[PDB]
């Protein structure tokens, strides 16, 4: 029913993944250091009430009539939906307050990359809110009470929603499909192994930037899909671009999604194949993307796509890498994108005394 | 996650329970052949069978021929009908084309201007929609996604609203869920149980004058936009104000349950349950069916919210437009905008494993 907010990391990175996602990305508009830590444990303190499924302040209702309501309603009724609040700092945070040495060396800005056509209003951000839920309501309720708490010191950016699987109706062990038809998941670091989390994802003290031992680093694409071109291959150049087929999700020669691929068996530009982290270098990621569908352009097309997220020690190490891999990937043909931005997620939230950014500031 | 049946006197999706989601479509006729677009329908129906059912269209989603797309675009697979629902509506430019001039129906009325319409061309009108509702919004977009391939070269898609999550209710006892402003939404509706009140107030009949229709409803959508920023700096007591019915119960001014009846004279001039209420309006009564949207954000630091608006009724002369009109003094028109319109008639329902959509019409 509920996620615990506080622990050495922040909860909504290895804990299950949720059905819904709302992310929003913020601007400061404040230059004043004290204005800004006020408002982190402000939000803090409204995280806590969140999480747990109350209303932030003094509730929805029952207040002074002369006064607006403390928190805007919309979820009263509602329960705490495995909802989970993950703060993260993007580079031109550190533009400000004085900062600028503490940026840590892993927040590295993402090259350009084959293909870019990144939309500048819809990239970046000072600092990001991933609220992820079972129900929307709840999600979009968290950012829309944020954002208000914050009014005069952040603006919203730009704000993104996605869904992944419902959990009210399909098995947790079953890997859910993306909106190209095929299953995605299936290869990919879960929150059980807590090895190569603390190998691959969490930043450990001896990386170089102690504030963020116990953190990690985000990188958010928002990638449309050509979906109408798409739907146009057949059969077997779908499964071709990725080395598995449709229908099980099997590396192709093999029977069960699950088989560990044979890479040579795969055309030369599958996108497993050049994704595999035996490709890279090792290089292994945390996916924890959603599909997003926002509705048509005006030319008639499906407006819809995956909203990757990716979480890793170490931006140099992991996003980077494996995305300069994928430059000749086949799924390019399908796929274009169209935001960016990174972000450094700070440690979890200790106890009831701690606050949002604390090892920062 | 169970089915909900497809055949029926009257088409599902209207008195049906409200599903959590939303995929609305409307869609603009790009073929004159009267042939090709019967055809079209009758695939449709198909179709809609197997999507309703938790199946795959055509021939399954693989397996087919390995030079051949496949027939289902697959991201479906291995779900359950999650209540899907699949409801079909002419718009009244459709009537121009195929010789169906004589064949509107005079219940199917253009709406006048309201003071503060500010409307989108773009995203108003259409042919026809397709009002997609389940309880997966993966399972919705994958209908009108399939729907839509179909059709390619006999329509297109002119428009698409997805709504995140219901602000209406058929079922008064499950409860009532909350609109972006805080408050119930469908308290005082009318449920698909009522049979004699859906009759009266919602099912086109034989007499009313266009037989074709017997057994079909009439459908107003209207995109309201809420000014989010201007209601969240509002008072406890003016939001209150606005409506008739406090935040919390959702109970009628002066009352203690959110279902007591509320005494109307108790309430401001301008609260919107008063005005609203079918006793302001000669007994004109509605089915609200709409479900809350975001769409992003302003650019201008600001959330972008609102209300996909859908009601369906008897005639729109008796239901929708008299009960807007008398929303020209409403509270609350300080706080939304009307910002994109469409009325569409909804056939009866497909009665048999033999009959389709539109069936009567053509
Ligand atoms: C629209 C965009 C994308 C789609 C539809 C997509 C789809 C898929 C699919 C179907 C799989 C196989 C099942 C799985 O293990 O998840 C997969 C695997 C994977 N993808 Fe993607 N992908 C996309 C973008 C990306 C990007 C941008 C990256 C990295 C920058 C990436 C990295 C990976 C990795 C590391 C794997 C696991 C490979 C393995 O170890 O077997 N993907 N993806
Ligand atoms: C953003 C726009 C709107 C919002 C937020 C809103 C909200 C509400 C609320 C909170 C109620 C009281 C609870 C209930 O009984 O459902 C209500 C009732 C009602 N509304 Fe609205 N409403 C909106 C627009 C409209 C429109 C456009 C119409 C008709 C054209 C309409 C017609 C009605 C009716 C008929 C009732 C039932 C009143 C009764 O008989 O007691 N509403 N609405």
């Amino acid at each position: 029913s509920a996620v615990p907010f506080h622990g050495a990391h922040q909860a909504g990175i290895a804990t299950p993944v949720q059905d819904r996602l709302h992310f929003a990305a913020f601007d400061v508009t404040t230059e004043d250091r004290a204005a800004f830590v006020a408002l982190l444990k402000e939000w803090t303190a409204a995280a806590r009430r969140l999480t747990a499924g109350h209303a932030v302040g003094e509730g929805a209702y029952g207040g002074l009539p002369e006064a607006p309501p403390d928190d805007t309603g919309e979820a009263l009724g509602l329960k705490p939906s495995r909802l989970t609040l993950t703060i993260g700092f993007g580079p031109s945070l550190f533009t400000r307050f004085g900062l600028a040495d503490l940026r840590p060396e892993a927040l590295a800005d993402l090259p350009k990359f084959p293909g870019d056509n990144l939309d500048r209003a819809r990239s970046g951000g000072d600092l990001c809110v991933q609220a992820c839920a079972d129900d929307p309501q709840v999600a979009v309720h968290a950012i829309r009470n944020l954002a208000r708490i914050g009014f005069g010191k952040v603006v919203v950016r730009w704000s993104q929603l996605g869904f992944g699987k419902t959990s009210s109706t399909t098995p947790d062990k079953q890997t859910p499909r993306n909106l190209l038809g095929f299953k995605d998941g299936t290869r990919n670091i879960a929150g059980t192994e807590k090895d190569r989390l603390d190998r691959f994802v969490w930043a450990a003290e001896k990386d170089g930037t102690p504030w963020m031992t116990g953190g990690s680093y985000l990188v958010a694409r928002r990638i449309r899909m050509h979906i109408e071109t798409w739907d146009r291959a057949s059969l077997q150049e779908q499964e071709d671009v990725f080395g598995r087929d449709k229908g099980e999700g099997a590396p192709v020669g093999k029977a069960k999604e699950r088989d560990e691929p044979f890479l040579k068996a795969m055309k030369p530009d599958a996108h497993v194949r050049l994704a595999h982290p035996d490709s890279n270098g090792g290089a292994t990621l945390l996916r924890r993307g959603y599909s997003f569908t926002d509705g048509t352009d005006g030319l008639g097309r499906l407006d819809a796509g995956l909203f990757f997220l990716a979480y890793q020690r170490d931006i140099r190490t992991g996003f980077v890498p494996v995305q300069r891999n994928l430059a000749t990937d086949a799924l390019n043909e399908y796929i274009q994108h169209v935001g960016s931005a990174v972000f450094a997620v700070p440690p979890g939230v200790r106890d009831a005394d701690d606050w949002w950014g604390s090892t920062l500031f």
